[PDB]
């Protein structure tokens, strides 16, 4: 609920302005914006805000936290960063990752998500298990999201519209497809989509189905599916505290 952002030294400002353009070109090119997001989030997801350990601190590097059941994938994600890496040493992971995230967000058409560097490379990964089981419900979501995060029912809806990029992989989660039938765009189809029911060729999570069943989730997805400046407004506002969880506080 507070912020203190560390002024980063002038060498590091340009780092990461270097790193920023060096990601929208690999990302372009490569077209793994969605999988970039995925990596951001779920460096940052495993938050607790009563411990005080987890979240956005670069252990996504450590390739023990590469293999938490829920991360199959990302190492794909942490090789293709760590070019990134080679040539802006400076930089730690931890922003890294983050400003990946940012930067998919917006090449992919999304909005401008402010970006505070400064994360320092924490060597403890969290604990596994802290992220969102997908098949598990709309309380589940409180208890990640809210209780360990600290996000809002606002902040849930506007994040899970992440998933308007890429798909699931049978070999990774267990599921398979995408949720809309535009990919690589950042836009609100995603809510659209649910409000629709399911349909051939398209995925549906229950964590996804949660949210039509919920008197707060419900109409804030309704509202998204109508209002695409809504959604990208409250999707910048959530999108930035997640990235920031624990990161810089009072
Ligand atoms: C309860 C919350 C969430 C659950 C249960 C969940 C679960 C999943 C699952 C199962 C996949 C498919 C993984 C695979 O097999 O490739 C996935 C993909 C993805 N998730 Fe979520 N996720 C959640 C929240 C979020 C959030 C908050 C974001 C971003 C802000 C996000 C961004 C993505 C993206 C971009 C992909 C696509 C990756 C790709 O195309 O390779 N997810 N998620
Ligand atoms: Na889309």
């Amino acid at each position: 609920m507070a912020k203190s952002y560390p002024t980063v030294s002038a060498e590091y400002q340009d780092a990461v302005e270097k790193a920023r353009r060096k990601l929208r070109a690999l990302i372009a090119e490569k077209s793994c914006a969605p999988l970039m997001l995925r990596l951001a989030w779920h460096s940052a997801g495993t938050f607790d805000v009563s411990s005080k350990t987890g979240g956005p601190f670069g252990t996504m590097k450590n390739p023990a936290e590469q293999a938490h059941g829920a991360n199959a994938g990302l190492d794909i994600a942490v090789r293709m960063l760590e070019p990134v890496k080679e040539e802006f040493p400076i930089l730690s992971y931890a922003d890294l990752y983050q400003l990946a995230g940012v930067v998919a967000v917006e090449v992919t058409g999304g909005p401008e998500v402010p970006f505070h560097p400064g994360r320092e490379d924490k060597p403890q990964p969290p604990p596994e298990g802290r992220l969102p089981d997908a098949t598990k419900g709309s309380d589940h979501l409180r208890q990640v999201f809210g209780k360990q995060m600290g996000l809002s029912d606002q902040d849930i809806v506007a994040l899970s519209g992440g998933h308007t990029l890429g798909r699931a992989h049978k070999e990774r989660s267990g599921f398979e497809g995408p949720w809309t039938r535009n990919p690589l765009v950042f836009d609100n189809s995603y809510f659209k989509e649910l409000l629709s029911g399911d349909k051939e060729g398209l995925l549906q999570l229950p964590s996804d189905k949660a949210l039509l069943s919920d008197p707060v989730f419900r109409p804030l997805a309704e509202k998204y599916a109508a209002d695409e400046d809504a959604f990208f407004d409250d999707y910048k506002e959530a999108h930035l505290k997640l990235s920031e969880l624990g990161f810089a506080d009072a």
